[PDB]
């Protein structure tokens, strides 16, 4: 009798998990899968995770600046003192890998920005402040509770729970790798998390086929799924930077990758390989790469193809151009291959494999351009995209947005803040109290600081350690104290804010009797 | 023959535990045991642990400001950011159990001041800030050894390893337990450790007997020898604000607690015991409490002893209550209470067991008498000595020095700086650089600021937040960059400091090839 | 408005927690608070956890033993791969601090039975097992799903879903750490946990006052009430072996505490201080203590008293005895001396503080009265009891069973089977086959074999390694290989019970599309 009590079971909890499919949460998102499929990998006993609660506050919160064409901005938080402050005043909580790799190591042994470090490092520092959240939910919550609602009024009211979002970097290995980052990730309090292109421990960006990564984000959900939660995923490209990519093999990332154009050079390898057996340093093999490259005259075959017409007798030539430029819009490279000749007349030589670096890489070609051809890809299986950007530049900015909005007139985008732009030496005032304004309105929903907690941190211990070096207790008071009461810093009360009272209040409740 | 083989050797590893035990560290450390039994706690492996380094540092920097009549000061260091600024500038970093209750339980579960946290919890944030330590020595030797001798001259020099001190709380348990705890922070590169005479787990101090405590320090050294490391023992004592004491049981801590003197009323239990069987909520029971022992009639025995005279028809009180006094310095209460009838001729009425707590502790009186008693006792078995105060008082201060300057001429004593205490407004700016400065010349080789980087962060962290939910990019330029850049902030220079040329040149190094 | 919003839901939120306390499940708790103040501990954010569900099927399981009369049984699970095969057929699992004192610290360093190492140390075993339960339960309902309803019931069905309940130690620690250990066990999947009544860190037992205890059981269920979980608490109790308690005050522990009645002779501390002064090596020191506890004769007031009726030219001694007796049931020392004089005539002479110890410890006379006195003490605020048995002794488990069962009919026992007791050649197979069955029918409705783990362990890796050095490869496969598949285990089809169709058909899920 289990059996047929036991299908039926299958069979409502697949009805349940489609019709929540219906959610206007989804009304964008794409699932090459089924609920049949996401139900099977199911267990009998359903754990609700209490951090989807704040994934909907999230989808509730992005999705009325976009509409109102406003952001929230945030910025890396570092602890949960700090934590603390930033719930007084910011919505969102940001968890950079950048400063876990350099404050937060599971492992404990600290490192410059690569996912060299265990996966749960970043996972770990959302617990880290997610328990400190509703944590001091809890101390306020009691405070206000024992107090005469005539009198609450006048109790503090900090939202401490501000939904958080971590960096999940590239999904720390495969597709597997993926979906357990993500169960960790949806354990400790996430509300979203971000994957990038890039390719898993290369750090001139080395990225991945387009496909590859829409397998993560796709992973991402399937994950989500099972464990029933509305996390938002967070599509991060590495394109403007990039200049490497691991396999010719996506067909949409043809126009971006560079070939050679002169049959008559030695592919690298064989060349540096040999300077290996017979001597050249190190650098005559820079050496040796440096001409190697400046030689080869490289570009992108539709160049290549182009600069051909050029140079032929062929006469029209813009319409061969255009038919040819046309005509191949998204095809294959074999493809293009085959326009060309019938085009133009001859055998464009063309060979993207010889400039393949030593570990096999092949040479690829950055930017904006590139920027909004993958976006535009992952655009269906993701929450916000983010093209990371070296430097705060609103045309670029204005491009991204407006390149992506063609094909999906309604993403969420995400812009991270440089901290390394000189801000206050680069531009008006107005041009900075604003900058985030504006993007907000090209559909800039979430904005960040990455690293802003690393250095409000780091200023304030230079100056203060430095003083106290100096003066002893009178620094203490001058640069820590006054401010703080002058300030009404919460922590100025030391022990209440430790959460004091309600331990207290708490045997008394106990001990009472 | 491996017996013949085995036995030299226990025999020539213990006359090398004895002429260690030679050492001039140890002219005041008395050992209740002996190597031969600390030689057979160990194993066939002899693990060298790279903290004794950096305790043979203390010792070194501990032992110049004695002699020079110096001190060096610190403060509680939250994280790695953290430890790496005050480098530049202080020779010691603390790390503080009210810190850590507030912002690393290895459970991640928050909370005030109480050790309800698990015992590794702070042992593990020394191995925090120590791995880091280590590793911005690497950085730093690589970049200056891959620098023309000529021109190094002009590279940082900064000392990453500077000797930590950890709290180790009452000891987190009993013997064992303050053993295993010694060897965590032993394992994580501790310097020194402290432990208090509070009971574990009463948080109106409760105390402990004094032997107890004397019983921690050794058992900490026991270990610390098996370990064979120079670890800096140091003994706090909270005396000056207990009011309780778990047991009658030490003769010396007689003098201390207060008996009751009204034979007419009844020991507090029953009588709340039964109040608690008939009604009285919760109040009645703190009243009945209040009024019992304004009845009650407390005092030292001693003093009732004094009493007693001072109301006799008795003649010449003063070489009365001397012989008394002076006769009895010293002995057991059973004991004094002899001396007192032959002396006076009466019985005098003394209770200290009717005044004791629902959980069965014992009235005591605090207080720096109380400080410098256990202080003095603890004195044989450990480095420094620190009476926690509330409050910064000189004369207090002198006093306790003082007193604790009699029996121990040569004892160094560490001294905790007021958090709370409000320095700006309440002493004169001389009076504030120089506190430290003076309590040094009485002996106060090691100071901190208990609560100093809780404070630092907060303090900026509401300043950033609050201007950034105001202006934006401009609040990161004006109150974050500007001052980081004008004053040289090390982080102010991102990737350089994470350690990117040198994990670069690593590469480089294997890549090589 | 948010006030008056605000308000309403505290006061709703109330009217849960009490229509909750309204449960068939509470029908036996006493709570000595609130529901108000529990509420009042409670956050804004509601976090639901999964082990609660495991709780209602030990309730469930529980329950029905009693009235059956039956028992279910288990043994300390090690490991994962164990956790595995016992569901086959046992329905409940067991976490014994023992074990994980010398197989599982989460600081790595083992150590004989005392809970010196950090408090998360079996929580965290307790997580290890869950997180695999629910593992194996999602490998085998995809396996079920993926196949025919028409050949399912050809299909594995085994529950891996099995209650857990772990060793609670003794709090570790006070009022504030029991609460934080719930917490965490309530975390990770616990279904009961168990506390006892001895004192922290002392390890001949020393026991608490019945008071402290009584607050612990508290503690414990004030935690799974704000959490909202209907855990199981289990009151342990070490007085059939106990020899020392810490505090006179408790009132019920009088009948229990050793006093002396040789008022001519010294207390022993001075004594024993003294000989520490005055040389006295180690043993002096225990001879000292033996003699001076064989002349001081010992006994328990009670006795006393009597015994000095016994000896006066009184007349008519029964009705003495019996009147002092009777009377007296129930009162405190102080009291019972009272009504000792009124009958007999003299001060019998009892001092109940010459006899503490080193570390001012009472004497105290463990046994199943002693046990008794204080379980039905326990048994409101207590879910089962369990007087911890040196032997397995059917006698003293019925008086036990017996003793409890006058004041409360209804209570469930739990009982531990002995590990080191010669089962096999200290009682008939019938006898043994039946032992469980026989405490189950007077009401041990869960019993254990603490140690069978670390046992059928040790067994069996001794057994084979030892072969295995003799004979190679044969041994695996006569010890191992045959049997493993002779008796169709599990482990036997390696991949397979790992969960690799279960990732299988995962990236076919998605890499599918």
């Amino acid at each position: 009798s289990y059996i047929e009590e036991e299908d039926q079971r299958y069979w409502d909890e697949v009805a349940a998990v489609k019709n929540w499919w219906k959610d206007s949460r989804w009304r964008y998102t794409k699932r090459p899968f089924t609920a049949e499929q996401i139900v099977a990998k199911r267990g009998n006993l359903k754990i609700e995770y209490p951090s989807n609660v704040q994934a909907k506050k999230l989808w509730g919160i992005l999705e009325r600046n976009f509409k109102n064409k406003e952001a929230s901005f945030t910025y890396g938080c570092l602890d949960p003192t700090m934590v603390t402050q930033m719930a007084k005043y910011l919505d969102t909580v940001y968890v950079s890998g950048w400063q876990s790799s350099s404050t937060a190591s599971s492992t404990d042994e600290p490192s410059p920005d690569l996912a060299d470090y265990p996966m749960n490092t970043v996972p770990n520092k959302v617990n880290h402040l997610w328990m400190a959240q509703l944590f001091h939910d809890r101390k306020q919550r009691e405070e206000r509770m024992t107090t005469p609602k005539d009198q609450r009024h006048k109790v503090a009211n900090v939202d401490y729970l501000r939904p958080i979002i971590a960096d999940a970097d590239t999904g720390h290995g495969g597709l597997t790798a993926v979906m357990k980052l993500t169960k960790l990730f949806v354990e400790r309090g996430a509300a979203g998390i971000h994957i990038e292109d890039q390719a898993p421990g290369t750090k001139g960006k080395v990225l991945v086929p387009i496909s590859e990564h829409i397998n993560r984000l796709v992973a991402i959900r399937a994950q989500a799924d099972i464990m029933g939660t509305d996390l938002l995923a967070i599509a991060r490209t590495d394109s403007e930077a990039a200049t490497l990519i691991t396999s010719t093999i996506d067909h949409r990332d043809h126009p971006f990758i560079i070939g050679s154009t002169n049959p008559d050079i030695q592919p690298l390898n064989d060349l540096m390989v040999m300077a290996e057996q017979a001597g050249k340093n190190g650098a005559e093999l820079q050496a040796i790469e440096d001409e190697w490259l400046a030689k080869a005259g490289l570009k992108l075959f539709n160049d290549a193809v182009v600069d051909a017409i050029n140079n032929s007798p062929l006469p029209n030539k813009k319409a061969a151009i255009e038919k040819y430029l046309t005509q191949s819009k998204g095809k294959s490279n074999l493809e293009a291959r085959a326009i060309a000749k019938e085009i133009a007349g001859t055998d464009i030589y063309f060979d993207w494999e010889a400039p393949r670096t030593r570990e096999g890489y092949y040479r690829y070609q950055g930017g904006t351009q590139c920027a909004i051809n993958r976006a535009v890809a992952y655009a269906p299986f993701a929450d916000l995209i983010w093209m990371e950007s070296k430097l705060p530049d609103y045309k670029q900015a204005k491009e991204f947005a407006d390149g992506v909005h063609a094909v999906w007139p309604e993403q969420k985008l995400a812009y991270n803040l440089s901290p390394s732009f000189n801000w206050k030496k680069a531009m008006p005032r107005d041009e900075q109290e604003t900058y985030i304004k504006r993007l907000g309105a090209l559909g800039y929903a979430w904005q960040f600081i990455t690293l802003a907690g690393l250095h409000t941190t780091a200023l304030i211990s230079d100056t203060f350690a430095k003083a106290y070096a100096k003066q002893g207790m009178r620094a203490y008071g001058e640069l820590v104290q006054e401010p703080e009461m002058a300030n009404g810093v919460d922590v100025v009360t030391h022990q209440k804010w430790s959460g004091a009272n309600y331990v207290d209040n708490m045997l008394k409740m106990i001990t009472g009797g």
